[PDB]
């Protein structure tokens, strides 16, 4: 009888949107034990009887002192995982005296494959953000091949035309580590190696909607074994109290997920735009970041405003006084705005954020751009007006409606996302080939 073995990885909205899914897994197949898998500072963060955590090593050694460099935690957890986890399932195995019947794992997880292969069980990765990052991902080849790697200065505007569903999508918009950035690196080379496994998996599923984008979803079932839409999920399953003495559609909500600041002149020109229009607002600042806010800021707006180091997203994006959105266009950020029917002002930073720019402003159109891709005093107001008090704010509204609506069907009963859950539950359910 199964046991299941989940592999998470332990930065960013990666463990949290895994949980939900082993979660829904865990309901689904109550016959089937799961074991999570994780570090024990994200374990602590992200917590069904069949489920239990373990935590695995973060792989810092006893005495490191840190270099200093960015995602260096990244680099000491990633070359440990292999034996972190392998050491985590051994537990595992010794408590339930059930062998590891099914490996699922973020995407990220490097070497899942190669550890499911060896214990002869399938291996089921999960991408966590969107179909436009994993289209990119698994053609990191072809892209390679016919942009080359000496960089595209000068063709930065140039369309990913050639790349089935990527009509739209500029050279500019692709992650770091396929065409540009430090492509030597760890991660590049571990996210490369992925790209060239994962048509390998028994399956990979996704937090997305096949009819987001239909030939993206073809053409991705072209490419991979099988290939699972089961969300969003978000769908699926003093702030509050603040926003409730608000106007309908006049706060604007900021916030770039659970990794990302902005540069100190950025956090300046935010805090201008908002001080200057005067507009109602919820600021998710981390508050070590504090400290780049200008003088007298906060005695400004405190009749208006609230920055706070952990707003409750989810819900206040559902809330009637909210208008926009100020987001980095993380895709876990993306589709809970879009079931609280907010506009987005966008303003990526690295990874797959520009792609799902891209998408939220060109192909979806339910957000806008800044111009120039920084934060502006003048260019924020700009936005502000153009979402809350314009036209523009109302046909971005009525996109998102109609997107919605899409997706609610995607997971209703006969839904797409509904029928590909039904076939993921039944591989996690499969006991170990004898
Ligand atoms: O103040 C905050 C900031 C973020 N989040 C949650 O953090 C997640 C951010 O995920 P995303 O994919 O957007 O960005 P990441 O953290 O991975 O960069 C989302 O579920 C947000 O609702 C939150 O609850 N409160």
């Amino acid at each position: 009888n199964p046991h299941v073995a989940v592999l998470a990885f332990p930065f960013s909205t990666h463990a949290a949107p895994l949980l939900a899914v082993v979660r829904r897994l865990a309901a689904a197949a109550p016959h089937a034990v799961f074991s999570f898998f994780s570090t024990s500072q994200s374990n602590a963060s992200i917590f069904q009887c069949n489920i239990k955590s373990y935590d695995i090593s973060d792989g810092v050694p006893e005495g490191y002192v840190f270099a200093g460099r960015p995602q260096e935690d990244i680099e000491l957890f990633t070359r440990a995982a292999p034996e972190s986890f392998r050491q985590g399932m051994v537990m595992a195995v010794a408590e339930t005296g059930r062998p590891v019947s099914c490996l699922v794992a973020d995407a990220f997880i490097w070497f899942a494959a190669d550890m499911a292969a060896e214990m002869g069980v399938a291996w089921l990765p999960f991408w966590t953000a969107g179909p436009n990052s994993l289209s990119t991902h698994v053609y990191i080849d072809e892209i390679r091949e016919k942009i080359g790697v000496s960089g595209i200065q000068g063709r930065e505007d140039e369309l990913l035309n050639f790349i089935p569903g990527m009509s739209k999508v500029r050279f500019r918009d692709l992650q770091e580590g396929i065409v540009f950035g430090n492509l030597n690196s760890l991660f590049s080379r571990m996210l490369h190696r992925m790209g060239q496994v994962l048509p390998k998996a028994t399956a990979v599923f996704i937090n997305s909607f096949e009819e987001l984008d239909d030939s993206l979803t073809n053409d991705l079932k072209s490419k991979l074994k099988t290939y699972l839409n089961i969300g969003p999920f978000n769908l699926i399953t003093g702030c509050l109290q603040w926003l409730k003495e608000r106007k309908p559609t006049s706060v604007v909500y900021i916030s770039f997920g659970t990794v990302t600041t902005p540069p100190p002149a950025e956090v300046v020109a935010l805090s201008e735009a908002l001080e200057a229009s005067r507009v109602p607002f919820i600021w998710s600042l981390r508050d070590k970041a504090r400290v780049h806010l200008p003088e007298g800021f906060l005695e400004k707006t405190r009749g208006y405003g609230m920055v706070v180091p952990w707003a409750p997203q989810a819900e206040v994006l559902a809330h009637e006084a909210v208008g926009a959105f100020v987001t980095h266009c993380g895709w876990n950020s993306l589709w809970e705005s879009v079931a609280g029917g907010v506009p987005l002002i966008c303003r990526p930073f690295f990874g797959d954020q520009r792609l799902n720019g891209r998408m939220v402003e060109d192909v979806l159109e339910i957000g806008v751009r800044i111009e120039g891709g920084v934060f502006t005093k003048s260019g924020l107001m700009s936005c502000f007006d153009q979402i809350l008090s314009q036209e523009k704010g109302k046909k971005l509204r009525e996109n998102l409606r109609a997107l919605r609506e899409t997706a609610d069907r995607a997971v209703g009963p006969k839904g797409s996302s509904t029928e590909n859950f039904i076939t993921l539950v039944d591989l996690v359910s499969k006991p170990k080939d004898v």
